[PDB]
């Protein structure tokens, strides 16, 4: 699971600060 990975961007739910919807 990519999510089991991102959790973690720099701490297990960081990811939710993180993935800005415009790349």
């Amino acid at each position: 699971n990519s999510t089991t990975f991102h959790q973690a961007l720099l701490d297990p739910r960081v990811r939710g600060l993180y993935f800005p919807a415009g790349g």
